[PDB]
């Protein structure tokens, strides 16, 4: 018995993001150099070390569905479900009962309905628990978005929800591809999605010293800078529908590339502290490399992790020299983070975007602010300006608590 | 120049923390005698929910396994799925040695993780302020750290991953787990799920949500397909399975259990909770399950049904089998073990695919217990009250979740 070994494009994207409410916005933003990072207002800033957060910026849920609809969804299924509805609009996909087995939706997050969960313990604390929301379960669930989002879609196909704290949005992508490569689905929405400016969260990750206590916004991420000190949490949805080539040619999609490329390890080390040198995000980086068939100095540019954290963005540095060698200094690397913030479980979907946009508009976004380098961070990193440059290969870098590391790889469409 | 060819995978160990027993051996002979798992709710006060009863593991000391020093930063969800982990392994006589290492992945679910850890955590910051928030709270609640945990316990550097759909949680971690070795991307998978869901918020939550037994009595509680279904009975644990590539399993002389052949993947598409009518989406599961085992239906001789003893989902799933098997659906045997071990979640999919291989292995169809009351839409062959000896080539595995997820795996007879 033999592997079915289909080819897998992406025709559709949309997304919300620090950066703007869809992928235009978004994209334009990160291009120009924009900053999506400013004082935190989603929660009260003073009981917290970190006075700075990415939000959305004027997302009102109302515009997209009704106020029914919005009260039964925690943000991180708003975020889903609207950038889902987006990115099938912009592929111009026409779900019809024909076609619905053969639609799926594979959407991540890494903690899914966490304010839900709060606000309705707080109302057993209180109230009791008879006074607890009869939708309290499922709006806190993560495989919600992937639930809602296959309702509002009407796809009846492979269904599933991949959780892998930061590294979500890659390997449910990663996974949707797999899906279509072996032949079980036509089509997949997938990505990642998080709403984690919420009390806990802000207390977890100050906690764990995770977060930036720089309260300035011009300066708070800084990838790779000397400086760095901690992420800025951001938050939104990144999706994008993935379709086997064929079906994607027979109906006249637009194609902005095509996903080539799928690595997945462990470093099986600490349940928070990376391996050491980042030898498991190394290992990763080389099975989607050898995933997608081509040498590693065929990779052009990579949408680094980098959050702006000092061993995260050091370890990375060591792990692209590790995979490169000679070639390391040849490639641009860039981490959106310092535009975006750190989106969590979202972070791999809205990094899928902007490495498949790079491809398609042949432009890299750059990371700003860095002003201080670091020798033990030597590489190219796009600073202060997009770069304008034909690539054929991209590679997006996510890695997670627990020893998570995924990688993708992304290629210019050809024939 | 690329390889092709879709390896062969088998079940090489097992491992398990149930209601029925603290390991495979304990859990699989007292489901096969029909024993009860349920019992009144020691875990959380009861007197402010609906719920009296509950499926608990019974005497389980985490330090019966590892050293205090490796539990305390552990919730009850990953606590359950290293030990299981571990006796899997163990089971499976597997060395994971530096070599190995990088071909041996995890691939564990949960449905939601540390809510316990959540619960207490966020209680802590409420009356004591947000600094005194644990540095352990974020690892120690995630759904993956499961995961992270049995990898780390393991050294195993392979394929790591978490699925998380809700009650469908340890059917598709298996699944997935069993994708990554056919295409050649790990030579062993230690998969399944885990979890911990006897909490004050779940309690609480799935009262709310009209979903739990408020069944006084643990004798009648859970009683899948009976006519007097009420909704089902919590229970907590973990399941865990060794799936290895076939040539590796055979060239370092591993037992086999069985051999995993189809797995199915539907999404309902119809309501956040409500399975769609007459469990289209779950036919459409098994459907895709055969397909991908490359077998008749006719071919299937028991179903572990999902069976949570709740009105509807009962009811469509006993159309789902008769639109999936027709003719075929009355000849079967169908069982669900969750009349004993009360319903899992997350970890539901993990323990059923054990009962399921194990089936195969020993030549047993484990029985439902508690139906005294026979429901008209409710017709199949139950296995009722007592295990069946019989003959196992293929058995089915089904589960469901909220956000309209189905779920099938499809195990067979080990065969040269
Ligand atoms: C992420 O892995 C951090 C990193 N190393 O880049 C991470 O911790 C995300 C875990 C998911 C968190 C969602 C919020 C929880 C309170
Ligand atoms: C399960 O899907 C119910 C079913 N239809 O069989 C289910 O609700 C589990 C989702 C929750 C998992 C753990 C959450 C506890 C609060
Ligand atoms: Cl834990
Ligand atoms: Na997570
Ligand atoms: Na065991
Ligand atoms: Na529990």
């Amino acid at each position: 018995i033999q592997m079915t070994k289909k080819r897998v494009v992406v025709t559709g994207l949309g997304a919300l993001s620090p950066l703007g409410n869809d992928v235009d916005t978004s994209w334009n933003n990160a291009i120009n150099g924009v900053s999506g990072i400013g004082p935190i207002t989603r929660v009260d800033a003073e009981e917290y070390p970190a006075k700075v957060a990415a939000e959305l910026k004027d997302f009102n849920v109302e515009d997209y569905m009704d106020k029914k609809e919005a009260r039964k969804m925690d943000r991180f299924t708003q975020y889903a479900v609207v950038a889902a509805k987006m990115a099938v609009e912009d592929a111009d996909l026409n779900i019809t009962d024909e076609i619905a087995p053969r639609v799926g939706v594979w959407v991540g997050s890494g903690i899914g309905g966490l304010e839900t969960l709060e606000s309705q313990f707080e109302i057993f604390l209180t109230k009791g628990p008879r006074r607890v929301s009869p939708f309290f379960v499922p709006m806190m669930i993560p495989d919600m978005a992937t639930g809602q989002i296959s309702i509002a879609l009407g796809a009846k196909g492979v269904n599933s929800c991949t959780v892998t704290a930061c590294a979500t949005g890659t390997n449910s992508i990663g996974d949707a591809f797999k899906v279509i490569q072996r032949g079980d689905a036509d089509v997949m929405v997938t990505g990642g999605t998080e709403a984690p400016l919420t009390r806990m969260s802000f207390a977890g990750f100050s906690a764990n010293k995770a977060l930036s206590t720089n309260p300035d916004p011009k300066t708070a991420s800084r990838p790779f800078d000397k400086n760095r000190d901690g992420f800025v949490m951001g938050e939104g949805a990144g999706i994008i529908v993935l379709e086997e080539l064929e079906h994607a040619l027979a109906r006249g999609a637009k194609i902005y590339g095509e996903i080539v490329g799928y690595g997945s390890t462990g470093d099986a080390y600490h349940i928070t502290a990376p391996a050491q040198d980042g030898e498991g995000g190394a290992r990763a980086m080389q099975e989607a490399i050898k995933d997608a068939g081509i040498a590693p100095e065929e990779i052009d540019y990579i949408n680094a992790h980098g959050t702006s954290t000092y061993y995260n963005d050091k370890y990375e540095t060591m792990a692209i020299k590790t995979v490169f060698g000679e070639h390391a200094h040849k490639l641009a690397v860039s981490s959106t983070k310092s535009m975006t913030g750190h989106l969590l479980g979202a972070a791999g979907g809205i990094e899928a975007i902007f490495s498949i946009l790079a491809i398609k508009e042949g432009v890299i976004p750059p990371t700003i602010n860095i002003q201080t380098p670091d020798e033990e961070c030597d590489l190219d990193y796009v600073p202060d300006e997009a770069r304008r440059q034909e690539l054929n290969y991209v590679l997006s870098n996510s890695l997670g608590f627990g020893g998570h590391n995924a990688t993708l790889i992304f290629k210019k469409y050809q024939s």
